[PDB]
């Protein structure tokens, strides 16, 4: 598999462009600020489990790392990930372009995670 990352809505939607012809799953997680800093528990908690689960994932694929800002940023109800891709919350790992997605604790559960990287 291959791994992008990247930080904000705009390298996000230019990411899955470029790989518009793969299976693509995407994890959603707050910002760490320049001191190395994250605003989001939960999601320092599930990275670790989410990419133990990579271990997984059927060849052919793309795994997009997105870091989606800041809490102020997060918090705006209008921001692009909210209406655009209907991520509500953070961490959310997504079979893009399907409904498989699994929300905040449901990350850090290994059963949960390696039954959306299978398939």
């Amino acid at each position: 598999y291959e791994e992008v990352s990247v930080s904000g809505f705009e390298e996000f939607h230019r990411a899955v462009e470029q790989h518009n012809g793969k299976t693509i799953f995407a994890y959603f997680t707050g910002s760490k600020d320049a001191g190395g800093k994250s605003w989001c528990p939960d999601c320092v908690q599930a990275e670790p489990v989410v990419r133990e689960g990579l271990k997984h994932i059927s060849e052919g694929c793309v795994f997009i790392y997105c870091q989606v800002g800041e809490k102020p940023y997060w918090k705006d109800p209008n921001n692009d990930f909210r209406k655009n891709l209907k991520v509500t919350a953070v961490p959310t790992l997504l079979k893009y372009g399907t409904p498989q997605k699994l929300v905040e604790s449901e990350c850090l559960q290994a059963n949960l995670v390696e039954m959306l990287f299978s398939e």
